[PDB]
């Protein structure tokens, strides 16, 4: 049940020189260039390049996972001359490794809401929405959460839902602008943030 | 015959914080954790190191293919809690990648010949050897090549056998000091070079 054919390359290769992504191998190669490997499928001979005589696959351009997470290829193993089937032809994957290069963005940058006076507290205002493009195989790299940057103590938001609640009773004033904050990571440090603006209005 | 089942590390990680090696996995590991991934085996909890919910193992120290060539590891796959088998432990390897930091290297550093006067041209003189420790899986990184610096016309080296032979009829002066290069890369650009001085004697 163990998978090992698959190699792995990392998204966003900002380096000098092409990057090896893996080699294929048959246990009848002894060395002496008589065998010769061969590509095939998605990206074969673009994308993905192969030395014959080796075995050594490179990546030729610097890879998105957000436009494409994932490549299917084949490996062949042929003789140098006759060019007869010397090992069956296998499926291999190479899989675009993510990093966490992009930011939460709310779908909106504006939120309308309306909410009554002198409601009791937690009445539902708005639920906003922030999307994170990073879909790491696992990991909380791309785990959003929702904070109220201003609109305290008057409103509280939800970490994980962003969910918009009132937070103080008997609420003098009509409108109210609440932003609020979309940090991955879980928050953590480092993590990436995008915002947005709510502006609430209260009713009779 | 096609071998997937290991991964591969560059000789010399002079660089900041540790490196991927690659990634252990189960077809079952559905991405909920609970299964537990376990490292076994040569190097395994010290110069291999596994994230058991992920499966990725890396290398914590910089390693040299002069020194170690193959670690051979194990790879288990139990059960988060019960620590059940649940995939058959299987062998795989980790193949510390060639670099060529490393010069050929004369076997002496002075080597001390005679040959008699007179002789005709191509008579043998004596025979250097330059060993080189890269030894790649394959290649020309370590293929070594030897020239004469100083010694033309008088002496002429064999490019693949280190061998000295006369060169000029009628051979006034009865010593002479010949430096030979070995020079790896087959002697192309770039290779590097290491030196040996041959001090001849011609004899009655
Ligand atoms: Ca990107
Ligand atoms: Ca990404
Ligand atoms: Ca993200
Ligand atoms: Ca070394
Ligand atoms: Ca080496
Ligand atoms: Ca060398």
């Amino acid at each position: 049940g163990w998978v090992w054919n698959q190699f792995f390359v990392i998204e966003e290769y900002t380096g000098p020189d092409p990057v090896l992504v893996g080699r294929l191998h048959s246990d009848i190669d002894s060395g002496d260039g008589n065998i010769k490997y061969i590509l095939s499928g998605e990206g074969a001979g673009t994308i993905f390049v192969i030395d014959d005589k080796s075995g050594n696959i490179h990546a030729t351009k610097t890879l998105d996972r957000e436009e494409r997470a994932q490549y299917t290829l084949m490996a062949q193993a042929v003789d140098r001359d006759t060019n007869r089937p010397l090992e069956p032809p296998s499926e291999f994957i190479v899989k675009v490794q993510d990093i966490n290069d992009n930011e939460p963005i709310f779908t909106k940058d504006v939120y309308t809401a309306t909410v009554p006076e002198m409601a009791d507290v937690g009445t539902f205002v708005v639920q906003v929405t922030a999307t994170d493009a990073d879909d790491p195989t696992y990991g909380n790299s791309a785990k959003v959460v929702y904070s109220i940057l201003q609109g305290q103590p008057y409103f509280s938001v939800e970490s994980e839902t962003g969910i918009i609640k009132t937070a103080l009773l008997n609420m003098n004033r009509e409108q109210y602008q609440v932003v609020i904050q979309a940090k991955d990571m879980g928050g953590q440090m480092g993590g990436l943030s995008g915002t947005t603006t709510v502006n609430i209005t209260l009713t009779d």
